[PDB]
């Protein structure tokens, strides 16, 4: 709680699964998913481990009320969103000290 | 086939939106393996196709050798520590 912010763009990431079928659909379907992420603006109480539990936390919410679908879409988004805040960790970071 | 085995690494730090899931992990990460299995490094190779290949093979591994949500939480460890592997092994490689 206190203030996040909506990050630029950022090229998508592409995500790995062992079952065939999901490796493909995140293929051909990640388009779909949001390609910024909301976060916790970084000062002295924020560290790698909380600053991404933030962002996860928060941008997987604010896509519920964005959005106003399926377990196989929820399942994606939870891992691209994950990959592109430890993106956004490091542009606050190597822009914080 | 033509894979490998790789070192024993430090068990990644994952997050996860359910506040369940994110404690469980947290609690029993200790029971998924540290190792992947991958690729080795080459001209054909990238970050795509390394991490592609070694979740591949890795995970097939554990399945010819659960719960819904240890298979997940397997997935997830095992590309973390795929993606870690392709920093190792392509850093050595270019030299």
């Amino acid at each position: 709680l206190g203030g996040y912010v909506l990050g630029s763009a950022m090229s998508r990431p592409i995500i790995h699964f062992g079952s065939d079928y999901e490796d493909r659909y995140y293929r051909e379907n990640m388009h779909r998913y949001p390609n910024q992420v909301y976060y916790r603006p970084m000062d002295e109480y924020s560290n790698q481990n909380n600053f991404v539990h933030d962002c996860v936390n928060i941008t997987i919410k604010q896509h519920t009320v964005t959005t106003t679908s399926t377990e196989t879409d929820v399942k994606m988004m939870e891992r691209v969103v994950e990959q592109m805040c430890i993106t956004q960790y490091e542009r606050e970071s190597q822009a914080y000290y």
